[PDB]
C-alpha cells in the first residue's frame, strides 16, 4: 500500500523493540500519532513538552533501554531542550523525534515554523539532523537509535519536517531495516585486563567506583562473578547505586560520596578503578577528595576525553563499560590467588557506618521534624521492588545519607545539569518503565521543585499511574537559601522564601490522593498507606529548613566532620 | 570602595531606566540578586524560568519598553529558552541575563555548567555573547540593551560566567556609562515617501496594515495626525491592534483578517500600505487572501528580507515604522487635497459587522456555553484600562472575532511560535507593568495551556498580582483535536482529550479566587466579581467543543461562510 | 519551456542587474555555468575559490555595488571561507552563492557532500540559508540580495544542493521577481539633525570622519555640497578614503590616522563626526588617541551595537550613512551662517604635512630602497583613474603615509580580519570592475603575501586583465619579524625570512611581464613602463627591511615622534 512518512517512523521503532513513547501532540507530528494508534504502541502524553522529555529519560534509565521523546514543531521542540540537555550530561540514550516546518513552506513565516532546531539542538546531543526526504526515514532513524545507544550512550534530536511525515510513498519503495548492533559491548585488550588485574592484586586498599554506563550495560551476573572472586569493595556515583544491589552486604561501599574522610582515617585508598565515572562533581574532581593523588587508578571510559582529565591516571582504557566488566569475570575464573579482603573491607563497612552514626547523633526532630529522620522513614520502604528517583536541593543530599545503606530497584538522581524539577518528567516515564516488573516508582522532590511540573498529577491519573511523590516542603528554595546566609551573611536573604500553597490541595484538585503530615509517625503511616494502595499519591511533608547536610559543606570545600 | 561583577550589573541597567526584572535565583547569579536588594529594584521569582522570560516578554509589549529576564546557569538557561524563541519571532526587545559555570572551573564537568549557551541561543537572538572579564561587563551590558531595542526589536543573551559575577573590583577603575541611542526613529527618503503618498492618493479603496514595530515605538498622536488628514482605514495584525485604539472609530478596520471576505464583495483593497507587517502567518501569506496580488503593496520594514518576501510590492522602504508614521504625518500637514474616504471606510466598517452577525446568528449555547458567546462576555468589559492576553488553541481563535470591535490598552496574543502556555508568563509581566500605569490585566486561555504554568498561582499570590485567568475549558486540547477529526477522521482521536480535573481548584489551592461557571450569566456574574476584587482570580469557564472558528477554517485553506 | 534551478538563479541575478560573477567551476554547480554562458553573463574563473571570493569583494568595493561569487560543494565551499569571514568585518555587500549534496543523497558519505556549510558561515553573515526546493529559488536569492545590500552591508551565504540545481520546472509555474527596494537609505530624525548641526556649529575644533558604508552608498554630490557650505575637515580610514576625493584640498584632512599627534599640539579636535566609522582598529580603539575622550562625538551607525560602544559618545544615531550625508546637505541649503574655518583647516593640512616632512626627513634611500621612498614613486601615479590596492605587513603601512595627500579613484586596504594575501582576490575583482570605469588598478603587496595566491597571474592572462602587481619585496614576513625582535629579542627570529624565489620569473612563467627593480629610479621607469601598456605586470621590488612603519610604532602604544 501507500503508507506516510509518519507511518514510516512508527515501523522502525516496532523493529528495534520500542513499546512505549512520551510525547506531547501537535498538528504537525499527528502522522506518528495515527500510526502509534494503529500499531497498538502506548503514548504517554503529559501536560509540558519538558515533562515528557524527562519522561524519556527516567524510562530509559530505569528501563536500561532506549527511552523515545516525540515534540511537535516550535514550541514543542524548544519546550524540550532541557531534557535534552539533560540527557546529554547524564549519558541517557533517548531518541528525540521532532517535528518541524515543512520544507515547502520554508521560509515563509508559518505557526510554529522557522527556528533553526538542530543548530539548537547540535552542541547538546550526540547526534541532531533534518531528515530532507521521506524514503529516508525508516534508515535515519535507525540511524539516530544507533547513536544514542551506543557507548558513551547519550540524547540524539531527528528533525521531521510536517512535510516529509504526511507525505506518502509506496511501501515497496522503502526497506525498514533491523536494528543491526550487537547487544555486547566493546572490552579491553588482553594486555591490558592482565596489567590491570595484576595491579589490583597487588593493591593493599583496592576499590571500584561505577559510573552512568555501569546501569546502562546493566552487566550484573558478570560483576557478582567478579567480586565474588577478587572480593573488593564496589562504589558508585548516584547513576551506578542500581548495579550495588546483587552484591554481598561487606563488599558493599554504597556512594562514592563516603570516600571522603577515609584520608583523615590513615586508611586512603591504595587503588581505585574507575569504570565508567569520570571525574566529574560526583566524584570530587580533580581536588583529591574522594580520589587520591597518591592513589593508583585505573579508569576505564569509551570516552576518552575523560581518561584523567582532571587527575593523572596510571592506566586508561577506552572500551565499554559493561563488555569490560564481562572480560573481566571471564579472566578471574583461573586465577583464586586473590588476597582476603577482609581487614580492609570491613573499615570500609566501619567507616560508612561512623558517618551513618555521626549525622543521626546530630540530627534533632524536636521541633520540627529533621530531614535526615524523615528520609530514615522512606528508607523503611526501599528495596529491589522500589524505584526512588530524587529532585530538590537539600532534600536529595539527605537521602544520599540513606541511601548506601539499602538495595534499590532504581535509583535516579540528579546529573551534571542539576535542573530542579525534572523529577515529575524522569519519574513519570520512571513507572511506566517500572510497569512490567512490577516494581513501583517514589518520587522525593522539594517543595520547589514540584512547582516545575506540578501539572502532572493531571498526567499521572488520566493514564492510571499509581506514582507517590513525597514532597519535602521546607517552605523555600531550600539549598539556594543556605547559600544566601552562609556564603553571603545572615540577615540577607530575597528571592527565595516559598511560604505559600497546599501541594496536597493541588493533588487533590487534579484527582490524586492527598496527604498531609509533618511529624515521623504522620509521614511513616501516610507513606505506608500510599504504597499499601495502587493509585498515585501525594504526601506534603513539613520539615525543617535550618539543618546543613554533611553534603552541602562538601561540596563549598569545608569538613563536617572536623 | 570595591564592586562585584553583579553590582556592575544592576548599577548598567539603572542607568538604562530599568525597574523591574523577572528571574529565577540560583548561586551562580545571586550576585545580582544581593545588587537588586540594595537598589530597591523588583525582582519578581516566579515558579518555572519559562513562566519569569515570558514575564519579561510582557513587561517588554504591554510596557513599551525593554524586558529583563533572569536566569541561572544550566538548567536555567535551557528552561527560558521557549521565551527567547519566542520574543525572537515576535520581535520582542528583551535582555536576557543568564549564569554560567565559572571561567576558571571550565571543562572539568562542575555543576550546573558545560553547555554552550551562547551557541544554543544563536540561531534565536540578536546577540549571543559570553563576557569574557569582569571590566567588560558595563558596556557589554549596555551594547546588548542597543542591540535589543534597536529596530527589529528582539532578545539578545549575555553570558555571565559566575567566576565573573562573584569576582570584585574599584568603582573608579571602571566606568558605568549612559544609554546614547535616539529614540527617534530612522526616516523614509523624502523621494519615497512622495512615491507613497502619491500613490495613496490616486487609490480608490487603501487599507493600512500595522505590524509588531507600530506599537514598540507607539505613535499613537503621529497615527491620528495622518489617518485623519488622508482619511485612510487602519487594520493590524495581532501586535498592532492596541495602536489602533485612541482612532476615529469610522477609520478603524479591525484585525487584519477581516480582509478575507473582501474579495467576494468586489470590494479587495486597491493598495495596501504595509506598516511593520511581514507577509506570512498573520497577513495570509503570498496567497494574496488578506493583501490582493492586483493591489500596489508599499512595504516598510526595519529589515529588508522582508520587503515583498512572498508577494511582489510596488515600493519597499527600509525604515522604521515609527519614524515613518512621523513622516507620514509631516508630509500630510500641508496637503489639503486628500479624497474623501467617507464611503470607502463605511464600506470597511460595513463588511467587517456583517462577519460578526454573520458569526452570532450562527451561534447557540443553550446545551453548553458557546465560545464565541463565552468570548462577548470578555469583550463588554474591554477598555483602554484593560491589557487582554490570549493563549490557547480554538479558544483564542474565538476571540479575535470579538476584538476588532473593542478598544483594548493592550491585547499581546500568539506570535508566529504559536507556543501553547506562554500565557501566564506574559500576563503576569503585562500586570507588572500595567500596575504602574493602573490598567487590569486578563488572560485569557484554554484548558489545555494552563496545565503548562499551573504553578504561576503560586507567584500571583506570593507577589500581590490582580491577574484574571479567564480558562475556556472545553475538556481537550481543542485545536489539534479539532484536525484529528476533521481531516483524518472521527473515530481516530488520540492524545488531545483532556477529560480531567479541577482547575478553579489548583487556583484555590495556591491562595487564589476560585470561579467555576457553565452559563452565560454565571461566567458575566464571576468576571464582574473578580474585576471588583483587587485579587488574582481564575475562572474556570466550561465550553463547547464542537464549534468550528472561522479563522480555523480560513488557516487551512476554506471559506467558512460557504 | 521547462528550465533548471540553475536558470532560475541565473535570471534572477539578471533582475538584479549582476552583470559578472566570480567563481570556479565543479559539477555541482555546472547548471549555473550553462545558464550564464546562454545569456552571457561573465564568470571569472580564478585558480583557488578564496581568490573568487576575494575578487568579488573587490568587485563589489570598487563598483559600489554587489558582487556575486560562486563555489562548488564541499572543497569549494571550506576554500570560500576567508573571503566570506573578510566580507563580514569589511562589510562588504557579497552573494555567496555554494553548491551542496543533493538533498536525495543525504547522509549517504557522497562526493563532496557532508560538510554542514551553512552552520560554518553562520557567524560569519548576515544570512546563512539552505534552499530547499526548485520552486524556491527566484525569491530566496532575491531575498538573499536584499541582506547583503541593506545596511550595514555584509556577506550572505546561499546553499543550493546540486539536486535541487539539476531540477526542473515550468518556466511559467513560477515568478521570477523584480529587485524592489529604494537605493536611498532611510535618514535622521529632524530633531536629532538639528541638534547635531547646532552642535556642529557650536564646535571650535570639528572634524567629519567616514567609515566603510559612506563608499557603498557612495553619496558624492551632496558631501561636495556639504563640507562647502560648513566648511569643516573630513577624514576617514582605509575603506573612506575613495569619498575624499571629491574635495577641495584645504577641507581634506585626510586618513584619519592623523589625528595622532594632534593633542601634544593642543589642537585635539573639539567635536567628531562620526559617519559609520567604528570604534576599532582603525579608530584607536575606545583609547581616545584618534577620538579624544575630551571631545563631543556625534555617532551616526546602521547598526546600533556600534554606537559608543568603547567610548562614551554625546549623540547616537540609527540610520543609513548615504542618506544621512542627503540630510545634511539638505538642512544645510537654507543654514545661510556657517562660520569661517579657515583658522582650523589650516591647522589641520599644516599637522598632517609636517607628519609627512617628518617621515621623509628620517628616510635614507642609499644602502637599499626605502619602502616609503618606494611608496612615493607610486603616489605620484595615483589619481581618480587608479584603483589602489595593499596588502601585506609593513609595506601597506608604509603607502598610508603617502596615500592622503594624492586622490584616488578607489582604495581598498585591510579590513579588522587583517588576512595576508587576500590582495590578488580583491584587486582582480577590482580591476574588471574598473573597465567600466576606464581606470586601472594597481595592486601593492608583500613578499609573503603575493605567495598566498601567485597562481591567480594566471587568471589576469586568460582573462586579458592588465591589473599591475607591485612586489616590496624584503625577503621576509616583515611585520612578524620585526615584532620578533622589537617585542621579543634581537637574537631570536624564527619562521620569518622568506629568503628565496624570482616573483617576476613566476610571473613571466605564467604569461606576464616580469619586471625586476631596487633602486628609486629603476622602479619609477618600470612602473611607468608597465602602465603604458595595456597587459598584466610584475614588479619585484627590493626594499629596506630595517625600516619601521610609524604605524607600527602608534599600535603597541609606544611613539614615532616626539
Ligand atoms: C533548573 C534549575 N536548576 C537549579 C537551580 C538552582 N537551584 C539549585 S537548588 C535550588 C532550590 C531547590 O528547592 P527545593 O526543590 O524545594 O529543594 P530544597 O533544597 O528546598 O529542599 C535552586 C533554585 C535553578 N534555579 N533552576
Ligand atoms: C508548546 C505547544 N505544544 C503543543 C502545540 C500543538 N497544539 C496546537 S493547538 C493545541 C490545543 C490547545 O489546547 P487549549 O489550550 O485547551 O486550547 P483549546 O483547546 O481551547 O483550543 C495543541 C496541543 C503547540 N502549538 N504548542
Ligand atoms: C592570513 C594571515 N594574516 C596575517 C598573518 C600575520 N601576519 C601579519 S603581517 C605578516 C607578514 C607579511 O609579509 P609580507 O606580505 O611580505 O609584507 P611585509 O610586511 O613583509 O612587507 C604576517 C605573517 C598571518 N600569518 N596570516
Ligand atoms: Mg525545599
Ligand atoms: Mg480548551
Ligand atoms: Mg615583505
Amino acid at each position: 500500500a501507500m503508507i506516510t512518512g509518519g507511518e514510516l517512523v512508527v515501523r522502525t521503532l516496532i523493529k528495534a523493540g520500542v513499546e512505549h513513547l512520551f510525547g506531547l501532540h501537535g498538528i504537525h507530528i499527528d502522522t506518528i500519532f495515527q500510526a502509534c494508534l494503529d500499531h497498538d504502541v502506548p503514548i504517554i502524553d503529559t501536560r509540558h513538552e519538558a515533562a515528557a522529555g524527562h519522561a524519556a529519560e527516567g524510562y530509559a534509565r530505569a528501563g536500561a533501554k532506549l527511552g523515545v521523546a516525540l515534540v511537535t514543531a516550535g514550541g514543542g521542540f524548544t519546550n524540550a531542550v532541557t531534557p535534552i540537555a539533560n540527557a546529554w550530561l547524564d549519558r541517557t540514550p533517548v531518541l528525540f523525534l521532532t517535528g518541524s516546518g515543512a520544507l515547502r513552506d520554508d521560509e515563509t513565516n508559518t505557526l510554529q515554523a522557522g527556528i533553526d532546531q538542530v543548530a539548537m539542538a547540535a552542541p547538546i546531543t550526540k547526534w541532531a539532523h533534518r531528515v530532507m526526504a521521506t524514503e529516508h526515514i525508516p534508515r535515519l532513524v535507525m540511524q539516530a537509535i544507533r547513536a544514542a545507544l551506543s557507548a558513551p550512550r547519550g540524547p540524539v534530536l531527528l528533525d521531521l519536517p510536517w512535510d516529509i511525515l504526511m507525505n506518502q510513498i509506496d511501501e515497496d519503495s522503502v526497506i525498514i531495516p533491523d536494528l543491526v548492533l550487537s547487544a555486547h559491548g566493546a572490552r579491553p585488550d588482553p594486555a591490558d585486563l592482565d596489567q590491570a588485574l595484576a595491579l589490583l592484586r597487588k593493591a593493599e586498599r583496592p576499590v571500584i567506583v561505577l559510573g552512568s554506563e555501569a546501569s546502562r550495560t546493566a552487566r550484573k551476573t558478570a560483576l557478582s562473578a567478579f567480586v565474588a572472586a577478587t572480593g573488593v569493595p564496589v562504589f558508585a556515583d548516584y547513576e551506578g547505586l542500581s548495579m550495588l544491589s546483587g552484591l554481598p552486604d561487606a563488599m558493599r561501599g554504597g556512594l562514592v560520596q563516603n570516600l571522603y574522610s577515609f584520608a583523615k582515617a590513615d586508611a586512603a585508598p591504595d587503588l581505585v578503578l574507575m569504570l565508567g565515572a569520570r571525574f566529574g562533581l560526583n566524584t570530587g574532581h580533580g581536588s583529591g577528595q574522594l580520589i587520591p593523588h597518591s592513589a593508583q587508578v585505573i579508569q576505564v571510559d569509551p570516552d576518552a576525553c575523560e581518561l584523567g582529565r582532571l587527575q593523572g591516571i596510571a592506566l586508561g582504557i577506552v572500551a565499554d563499560v559493561g563488555g569490560t566488566i564481562e572480560a573481566l569475570a571471564q579472566a578471574t575464573a583461573q586465577d583464586a590467588a586473590w588476597p582476603d579482603r577482609g581487614d580492609w573491607c570491613a573499615k570500609v563497612t566501619d567507616l560508612a557506618q561512623e558517618r551513618y552514626a555521626s549525622i543521626a547523633a546530630k540530627s534533632s526532630s524536636e521541633h520540627a521534624l529533621h530531614p535526615f529522620h524523615a528520609s530514615q522513614v522512606i528508607a523503611k520502604h526501599v528495596d529491589a521492588g522500589v524505584t526512588v528517583v530524587a529532585d530538590g536541593g537539600l532534600t536529595y543530599l539527605w537521602l544520599s545519607e540513606v541511601m548506601s545503606r539499602v538495595k534499590p530497584g532504581g535509583f535516579l538522581c540528579h546529573g551534571y545539569l542539576n535542573s530542579m524539577g525534572v523529577g515529575f518528567g524522569t519519574a513519570l516515564g520512571a513507572q511506566v518503565a517500572d510497569l512490567e516488573a512490577g516494581r513501583r516508582t517514589i518520587l522525593v522532590t522539594g517543595d520547589g521543585s514540584v512547582g516545575y511540573s506540578i501539572g502532572e498529577f493531571d498526567t499521572l491519573v488520566r493514564k492510571q499511574l499509581p506514582l507517590i511523590v513525597i514532597i519535602m516542603n521546607n517552605q523555600s528554595w531550600g539549598w539556594t537559601l543556605h547559600f544566601q546566609q552562609l556564603a553571603v551573611g545572615p540577615n540577607r536573604v530575597t528571592g527565595t522564601r516559598l511560604e505559600n500553597g497546599s501541594y496536597h490541595g493541588v493533588a487533590a484538585a487534579f484527582g490524586a490522593d492527598g496527604y498531609h503530615v509533618d511529624s515521623v509517625e504522620s509521614f511513616s503511616a501516610a507513606l505506608a498507606q500510599a504504597l499499601a494502595h495502587n493509585r498515585p499519591a501525594c504526601i506534603n511533608v513539613a520539615v525543617a529548613l535550618d539543618p546543613i547536610p554533611p553534603e552541602e559543606l562538601i561540596l563549598i570545600g569545608m569538613d563536617p566532620f572536623a
